[PDB]
């Protein structure tokens, strides 16, 4: 048996590594990831070509996140979750919700595409994280990054870096926008429905003010390593 998790995961590390890992995921050549300045600043998406197909937020679990109110949400609904079991998937578990959120920029053949199938296939429903055929996906593809090839930096010091941040993605369906929250062992949680001047999704000050929630709730230390990040079209 070879070695495993015994590596470090992407931090501070938005454009580069990002590209890398999703492409081999199955990510066609006519999307990709790209970092982000701003998003209350209505100059930054004045200086956007094509609108983003989704975004993400890099933000760590401060001690306090009073925020947060845990019940038992809706397991039926019109979108997918998993759980984070495995703790070194903090790169992979990041971006398998960015693309599996989003299954209609997905290449017939890829590793997400035959994901999706394998667990209609199974016990499973078709995201639920609850068989072994679920966990193959995961434990193959990590492996490809715990070997020398180093994902995230280098001489993997950590199995993190010096805090530990966390990875929320999500975009808009039938009128509303939510959340993927993997921390959650009950499941996704809603924002609201989505606002009438949302220019693509930047915009959209629901998700803006529940950023703006978590930093009050956290330390100067803690919002420190705070950036953004997006799956667009890409630019090339």
């Amino acid at each position: 048996m070879s070695g495993e998790n015994r590596a470090v995961v992407p931090i501070e590390s938005n454009p580069e590594v990002f590209t890398n890992f999703a492409h081999k995921l199955g990510l066609k050549n006519e999307w990709a990831y790209f970092d982000i300045y701003s998003l209350t600043e209505p100059e930054l998406l004045a200086f956007l070509p094509r609108p983003v197909k989704a975004i993400v937020l890099l933000f760590p679990i401060n001690e306090d996140r009073k925020s947060s109110t845990s019940q038992q949400i809706t397991s039926s609904y019109d979108v997918i979750w998993f759980k984070q079991s495995v703790k070194n998937a903090c790169g992979l578990y990041a971006i398998l919700h960015s693309l599996s959120n989003n299954q209609s920029l997905l290449e017939p053949g890829s590793d997400l595409d035959n994901f999706l199938k394998s667990q209609s296939d199974t016990s499973s429903s078709k995201n639920r994280f609850d068989d072994v055929t679920t966990d193959q996906f995961v434990l193959n593809v990590i492996k490809e990054n715990v070997q020398t090839f180093s994902t995230g930096q280098s001489e993997a010091p950590e199995a993190t870096a010096d805090t530990n941040l966390h990875y929320i993605t999500y975009v808009e369906e039938n009128g509303g926008i939510f959340e993927l929250d993997g921390r959650n062992l009950s499941g996704p949680l809603y924002l609201g429905k989505s606002d009438p001047t949302a220019t693509d999704l930047i915009e959209q000050e629901l998700v803006r003010v529940r950023v703006a929630s978590y930093m009050e709730n956290a330390n100067e230390e803690d919002v420190l390593n705070f950036a953004m990040l997006g799956l667009g079209p890409n630019w090339e």
